[PDB]
């Protein structure tokens, strides 16, 4: 049975990233912007049923629901050449173009207001899946809808689908720029609290680090949000490569998660991608490039006090790879202790060799992605906790919270979220110890 | 395991010598200025991991750090065809492009100003070296940048790596020309102090002797510093031949040093190169030329009062050499007593047989480098001390030192340098007895 995944694209940023992700998937599968299979892609070996639905016209339609509270972005997607890829019945746009205003409380109240409409959409899409594996929520932690409404939806999904996995592709705000939302740390902390209690996986995407990578490695002067989202979509494509190309092992998300996340609370995964470029790559050269810190697209604090360690590493190697060179590279990495692992368990490091899509042109004969669980993410959670504490100590932006029922009396949900994120940082450090 | 060597090019003279050294190494290994192995150089017998790093694009990049307190030389390197050879992340350049102005105290203050950048670079290179053998600092003792910053770096390397060898190519000033730096003798004494206390081996490069050799042997009318540095680069390429051609014996720097330096303070080595030319040289003809004063590349005063002597000589002969002729040449040299060795220890005369580079066209079947420990080097250290005493007795060029913290209050660092160089001279004389 297929293992269908419903992609929920939330707010302007989430919807734009989802649109580019689906465009990338279409290009990898040889699907036209109108949903027609390309002649060169008619005989593809990719399993589309995991992430796409097949229309009656042999059109592959994404199992994607696009939800936005503002019409502008949804209308731009429906006006794009890729409008026919997505099921039109899966796009909800709030006629009340006021949004959540980057306010978690407003997003939550909006999720509550559209609960029935949203759960009706989710149920319609679930019934439209033959063997739905789970839901992937693609949203930003910095917007209004994706944060507030995202937390509301996380709660409602946890109640409604208690047997289905909830994975998130969470876009983290830039840590290096002063957020215009002084309460952004409060909203983010509340969302992190909900991720900690009601989400199975939060992938932190720091726009600050993505901009830094674009400048230092991509030579992008002043990276635009479009370029950051293109990098994000590249990452999402690499994450879906095991879905799009049938392999021999770890062919399902359940098995991937069980291999990568031995501690349910220790579910923060770091990502690594290669090549990151606008030489015959050897298995050893690939692994060496993947291991360079300068290629990680997430701004985690280098706390010198916490001896962060790897919990698990997955190397997805795409292209003509000699498995014997993979084995030799793993052996050399182990012998050389080139990576620090969690001290309380054996190092779970898997390497999957896969072929590229025959329909997608690959400039690189060999690429590699590293997924690493590393305790230095605690430095990011610590930074978030410090930002929360900095705002809460100033009661900043609390006048709008006191207007909202979740924050009408106090900000205790924000303070509890800041506490939980501090505890998370400390637990990541203990797992570093 | 690789045996990495870091090349440090210090100040105008050190950086120019480092640039010409890297050019010579590149020419010997057939490596392009961008670090890519030339097709004719793909099959080289050189071990690049010792001195070059291999980039992800199969480029071999020299493990060379160019440090100057004045922008002129670094900018000249970055404007040279070899700008791509060096890792840009390994280059620290002081933003104050004023240099030390031929002031030892100013060079020291500049080393203090760029201390963090330098030790960050050194640590980065050490972590990027699998089995870093050591650092070779190429600097001048008489300038400002190369002298002050060179002594500072020698001290800091001796402190951080007190069990690792620190080799220097220390350029001794011309004794026959009026130094433009009236404090140059002070700088020279301070550098001699640092060589005596914190270096295991100092290769003395006398600009007077280099000019003399370039004129008499290269037929260079008015030899330029560039021509002297070209001779130096030829010497450095010949010096790396035992690294580049794998042999059966003396495959490490430790064995060379242990054979050459029986007394840690008596670590001043003179260099000699042959041929010096713009006939099948026999082992016996080589040894006769080496014993010929016209082939020594160091200007030592013929003091008639001090019976200076050779402590040890190593001839590394590269090219098509008959080992039976080498043995016969050693026998003939012994029978003729062409060199006087220390009587209280065995005569250290080493001969290394090496093959010439297949990638470099050699008109000469055999070339040779001589490294010699000879007691007349004490005459060079005495000359430097006497020049220091001549300046100090006149308080010459002290106004710029008094501006620098090391010389603002007193010249005790100069007096200690004079003492250290006196102790070195006296130890060389005792080793002569």
């Amino acid at each position: 049975m297929p293992r269908e995944i419903i992609t929920l694209q939330l707010g302007q940023c989430g919807n734009q990233i989802g649109f580019e992700f689906w465009k990338q998937l279409c290009a990898e599968h040889g699907i036209s912007p109108e949903g027609i299979v390309e002649e060169f892609a008619t005989e593809g070996t990719d399993r589309k049923d995991v992430f796409f639905y097949q229309a009656d016209d042999e059109h592959y339609i994404p199992r994607a629901v696009l939800l936005d509270l503002e019409p502008r972005v949804i209308h731009s997607i429906l006006n794009s050449p890729y409008a026919k890829l997505y099921n039109p019945e899966n796009i909800y746009l709030s006629e009340h173009g006021g949004g959540a205003g980057n306010n978690w409380a407003s997003g939550f109240s909006q999720g509550e207001k559209i609960h029935e409409d949203i759960f009706d959409i989710i149920d319609r899409e679930a019934d439209g899946s033959d063997s739905l594996e789970g839901f992937v929520l693609c949203h930003s932690i910095a917007g209004g809808t994706g944060s507030g409404l995202g937390s509301y939806l996380l709660e409602r999904l946890n109640d409604r689908y208690p047997k289905k996995l909830v994975q998130t592709y969470s876009v983290f705000p830039n840590q290096d720029e002063m957020s215009d939302v002084v309460v952004q740390p409060y909203n983010s902390l509340l969302t992190l609290k909900r991720l900690t209690q009601n989400a199975d996986c939060v992938v932190v995407l720091d726009n600050t680090a993505l901009n830094r990578i674009a400048t230092d490695r991509l030579h992008i002067q002043n990276p635009s949000f479009s370029q950051i989202n293109q990098l994000v979509s590249t990452i999402m494509s690499a994450s879906t490569t095991t879905l799009r190309y049938p392999g021999y092992m770890n062919n399902d998300l359940i098995g991937l998660i069980a291999s990568l996340i031995p501690t349910p609370r220790l579910h923060f995964l770091m990502t690594g991608y290669t090549p990151l470029t606008t030489r015959k790559t050897t298995v050893l050269d690939v692994m060496r490039r993947l291991l360079q810190p300068k290629n990680v697209m997430v701004s985690t604090g280098r706390d010198r006090q916490t001896n962060h360690c790897y919990i698990a590493i997955l190397n997805i190697i795409q292209g003509e790879v000699d498995p014997t060179q993979v084995h030799k590279s793993l052996q050399r990495i182990r012998e050389r202790k080139l990576a620090n692992f969690i001290p309380w368990g054996p190092a779970s490091i898997q390497v999957a060799l896969s072929r590229k899509s025959p329909y997608l042109p690959s400039a690189h004969r060999v690429s590699g992605l590293m997924m690493a669980n590393h305790t230095s993410i605690s430095s990011l959670f610590e930074s978030s906790c410090q930002q929360y504490d900095k705002l809460r100590k100033r009661e900043a932006f609390l006048e709008q919270f006191r207007k909202e029922d979740i924050f009408k009396e106090n900000f205790d949900e924000l303070d509890r979220s800041r506490e939980v994120v501090q505890e998370l940082i400390d637990e990541y450090h203990a797992a570093t110890r």
